[PDB]
């Protein structure tokens, strides 16, 4: 059994193993860092099955849960939030914060999302690039999602820049372990003060709704409100930054699709759909243990065995998406959902928000900067390390 996680074939590519597995051994065992085995599921139909089967559990205290690193094993000891819950606990807690993220709520947030993108783009223009390239990640891909989720949580405008930097430090490849852990606990300490403040005087933000609707009636405690707020911050922010940067690189890589998007910004939603299929920035979250025996394809997954369902692989499944390794914004979509945001009851709470942020970015960026260019050769883009989820660390641009 091969070691898992697998490394990407190159900067912008999935691991090479998945295509071969889909063709010749779609449900197979892999070896995790601790020597334990897990079942790896690679076909779209089977990933959806894993995502939805009530015979499977997300609870990390079940033996056989496929932790992929030493750090994950240690994080499993903590009081879980809804990301690691099964029904009925899962929706009992998730429903406390889903209102801000519904399709209708996100449609009403569109003018705010647009303003945030417009202001950061105008910022960038004022900075200018007269003295040379600027980093699109630091100047734009990082602050767009950061400012939005912090604002929705309740952070005031003057604190956004500092906290945006600190949250980046938590996941920056270059941070030492100490630096990332200090940033982590710093964010937590900050959120704990906001919860104290919003309990005494609520405002129009997610933390206030938690305080008023859940903490004060005793449904959860202050510490739970902090952890829920924290989960909303850290679960998706790095994914958003990576998807923005990857989208700019992808357009540069396929000039006539960029030309189409510039000529017709109304194409941004379909560009974003293709982007979230082709670049599956979160490929390791659909994990389970079997509560009881379950058959998947030609395999028996026994009780207390772990399962990893690769949505990245599913998004390249030739049986579902014709010419899956082709980036095509004009893709003819099948009835089966792309799985960039997962599937089933745990499907990304923020899927609609994330797509709206991305659509806003890709319908505005090249109207603002029609001559935006990556300022290094595309082959020299600094991607995340190959043993991680796909992403971009920094992206020099001119405009
Ligand atoms: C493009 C950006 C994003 C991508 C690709 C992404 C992807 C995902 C995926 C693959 C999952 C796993 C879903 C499953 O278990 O089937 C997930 C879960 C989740 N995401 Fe996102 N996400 C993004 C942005 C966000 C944002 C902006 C937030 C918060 C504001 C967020 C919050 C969450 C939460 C809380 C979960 C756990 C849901 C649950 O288990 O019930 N995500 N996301």
């Amino acid at each position: 059994a091969p070691s898992f996680p697998f490394s990407r074939a190159s900067g912008p590519e999935p691991p090479a193993e998945f295509a071969k597995l889909r063709a010749t051994n779609p449900v197979s065992q892999v070896k995790l860092f601790d020597g334990s085995l897990a079942w790896l599921v690679t076909k779209h139909k089977d990933v959806c099955f894993v995502a939805t089967s009530e015979k499977l559990s997300k609870v990390r205290t079940r033996q056989g849960f496929p932790e992929l690193s030493a750090s994950g094993k240690q994080a499993a000891k903590a009081k879980p939030t809804f990301v690691d819950m099964d029904p009925p606990e899962h929706m009992h807690q998730r429903s406390m914060v889903e209102p801000t993220f519904t399709p209708e709520a996100v449609k009403n947030l569109q003018p705010y999302i647009q303003r945030t993108v417009d202001d950061l783009l105008e910022q960038m223009k004022q900075k200018g690039c007269a003295n040379g390239p600027v980093d699109l990640v630091k100047e734009f891909a990082l602050p767009v999602p950061s400012y939005i989720i912090y604002t929705l949580l309740g952070v005031p405008f003057n604190d956004l820049e500092y906290l945006t930097q600190q949250n980046a430090i938590r996941t920056n490849g270059s941070s030492t372990a100490r630096e990332a852990s200090a940033a982590n606990q710093e964010l937590l300490d900050y959120l704990a003060i906001l919860v104290e403040q919003r309990l005494v005087e609520p405002k129009d933000d997610i933390i206030s709704k938690l305080c008023t609707e859940q903490v004060k009636p005793g449904n959860i405690d202050k510490s739970d409100a902090v952890q829920i707020a924290f989960l909303l911050l850290v679960a998706g922010n790095a994914n958003m930054v990576n998807m923005i940067a990857l989208g700019v690189a992808t357009l540069a890589q396929h000039p006539d699709q960029l030309a189409q998007l510039k000529a017709n910004p109304s194409l941004a939603p379909q560009f974003v759909e293709e982007l979230c299929r082709y670049h599956t920035a979160s490929a390791l979250a659909i994990k389970r243990t079997a509560k009881e025996d379950v058959m998947i394809g030609d395999k028996l997954v026994r009780a207390n065995e772990g399962i990893i369902a690769s949505n990245q692989s599913a998004n390249r499944d030739e049986e579902v998406f014709e010419n899956p390794d082709e980036f095509n914004m004009n893709r003819k979509w099948p009835p089966q959902d792309p799985l960039g945001f997962g599937f089933g009851d745990h499907r990304c709470i923020a899927e609609h928000l994330a797509k709206a942020e991305l659509t806003t970015v890709f319908s505005t960026l090249y109207q603002k900067f029609p001559d935006l260019k990556v300022a290094v050769p595309l082959g020299k883009i600094n991607y995340t390390p190959l043993n991680r989820d796909v992403g971009i660390v920094d992206l020099p641009v001119i405009f």
